[PDB]
């Protein structure tokens, strides 16, 4: 992102200053530090970065992929809700999760 990686490691950034700093980027209004930042590069950098890898940021070496970045959104929805937030996050992950980002695995494995 900040060396060679371009988008591969700013989807990383973007959830690790989103939900990664809890204030870095999470108390930029919260419901444009959550919206603003759901579009911001989620936008078109999920929509991006997922067509590029689909895999929640797996190609990036670091741990696998599912906590690479679940584990931010579940200490996150599982500390406070994702940006404590929840009250509307749970739109905004549920849209960010949802859009096909978690890991087109229809949805999260199973819907019902």
């Amino acid at each position: 992102c900040t060396f060679f990686e371009k988008h591969h490691r700013k989807w990383d950034i973007l959830l690790e200053k989103s939900t990664g700093v809890m204030e870095a980027m999470k108390v930029t209004s919260e419901e444009k530090e959550q919206l603003s930042t759901a579009i911001d590069r989620m936008n078109e950098g999920l929509d991006a970065f997922i067509q590029l890898y689909n895999e929640s940021e797996i190609d990036e070496p670091l741990i696998q992929l599912d906590d690479d970045t679940a584990e931010l959104m579940k200490q996150a929805r599982d500390m406070y809700g994702q940006e404590k937030l929840n009250e509307k996050l749970n739109t905004i992950i549920k849209q960010i999760l949802s859009i096909s980002v978690s890991e087109e695995g229809e949805k999260e494995l199973v819907p019902r």
